């Protein structure tokens, strides 16, 4: 919502985009949020990765991250 | 079935295109490309674990006898 929040999303995307590609597995996505000190159990991550993974591929781009984090 | 000759001297002249200042390291940001590069196409699963395995350390570098041991685990 704010830059602040916006800049510290991409840092966090970015630090656990392990292969470069600017996306993160649906596995990688647990991982960032909790390092963004958030704690969601499977079910919230699950539902999460299914609405921002619309190509169904298992992995999210940043705009899609971050309009789901919006969402919470 | 041990590794043969040709297949570490492809192992190795791959990594190496990828080492372009010679220092024997490359990232894991690299590694994908090396495997396409030896005409491989990993999913996104695939080289999620080969990350993981080669890069130890995590510090994002990764060297060839690492990814040399990988390889020969991975070998079909
Ligand atoms: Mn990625
Ligand atoms: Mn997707
Ligand atoms: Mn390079
Ligand atoms: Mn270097
Ligand atoms: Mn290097
Ligand atoms: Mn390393
Ligand atoms: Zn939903
Ligand atoms: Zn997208
Ligand atoms: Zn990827
Ligand atoms: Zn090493």
């Amino acid at each position: 919502l704010t830059e602040e929040q916006i800049a510290e999303f991409k840092e966090a995307f970015s630090l656990f985009d392990k292969d470069g590609d600017g996306t993160i597995t649906t596995k990688e996505l647990g991982t960032v949020m909790r390092s963004l000190g958030q704690n969601p159990t499977e079910a919230e991550l699950q539902d999460m990765i299914n609405e921002v993974d619309a190509d169904g591929n298992g992995t999210i781009d940043f705009p899609e991250f971050l309009t789901m984090m919006a969402r919470k």
